[PDB]
């Protein structure tokens, strides 16, 4: 099973809102989909881990034994499927991941540092965005005005 990251959020002169790098941290907290457990604990996965599944399934980012049932579950971000959170996207949500779900599937989502952006016209790039808050500001020298992201929310949907 694939279930999208759904990003929005309330922009000002900005665009082209990415994670970047492959140590980008997705903490998400994960539900068992034989068991219904959910860790407490809010878990982060990134690219850069990557372990060898069985058969020819591939790759995972993380691989797991729940505690409750004891069944191997994992989860991968699939590369591929990252999508920037442009202007033109403004309020509305959009899937920016997507991740390959075997038995265990995100159902929270605690965006933190990472990501980047740009200024709308001026292109200037704002890198290390942490979104932690809901609501990020800075200023656009170039530009000469505020860049901001507010009100950041998030959902999941199969896909
Ligand atoms: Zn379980």
């Amino acid at each position: 099973g694939k279930i999208a990251l759904q990003l929005k959020a309330t922009l000002e002169n900005i665009t082209n809102l990415r994670p970047v790098g492959e140590d980008f941290r997705w903490y998400l907290k994960m539900k068992c989909g034989n068991c219904g457990e959910i860790s407490d604990k809010w878990q982060y996965i990134r690219l850069m881990d990557s372990v060898a599944l069985k058969g020819g399934r591939g790759s995972a980012s993380m691989v797991q034994k729940c505690k409750l049932c004891a069944r191997e579950n994992s989860i991968e971000i699939l590369s591929s499927t990252i999508k920037p959170y442009n202007a033109e996207d403004n309020e509305n949500f959009k899937t920016i991941v997507e991740f390959e779900c075997r038995g265990l599937e995100p159902v929270d989502f605690q965006p933190q540092a990472g990501f980047a952006a740009e200024g709308v016209e001026s292109g200037t790039a704002f890198s290390d965005i942490n979104l932690q808050e809901k609501d990020w500001t800075d200023y656009d020298e170039k530009a000469q005005e505020s860049v901001g992201i507010y009100e950041v929310t998030h959902q999941f949907v199969k896909c």
